[PDB]
């Protein structure tokens, strides 16, 4: 899926913002050198309000839990796991 969800985001905000948000810390020590970025699709949510960020290529979608939070616009995160793999049965 490569797709993360993301909590205690302030909807409204653009598919620019947290989108470099997300790559612009994975391209710190560089983890892609090609002429683009590595997130492709970050739409926002409204309601709870929440976002979604989408790699086409970035093989982060594991470690990018890492910025569970991190810090956007002045305001603390919530990345979560949006495949619920392995259903606890029971």
């Amino acid at each position: 899926a490569r797709r993360l969800y993301v909590g205690n985001i302030p909807f409204g905000i653009t598919e620019e913002a947290m989108m470099d948000f997300f790559n612009a810390q994975m391209r710190l020590g560089g983890l892609t050198q090609a002429p683009g970025n590595p997130v492709l699709a970050v739409q926002i949510n409204q309601d709870k309000n929440f976002a979604f960020l989408e790699f086409r290529s970035v093989d982060e979608t594991t470690q990018a839990m890492a910025f569970d939070g991190i810090i956007f616009q002045g305001q603390s995160l919530k990345i979560r796991r949006p495949h619920d793999y392995q259903p606890l049965p029971g």
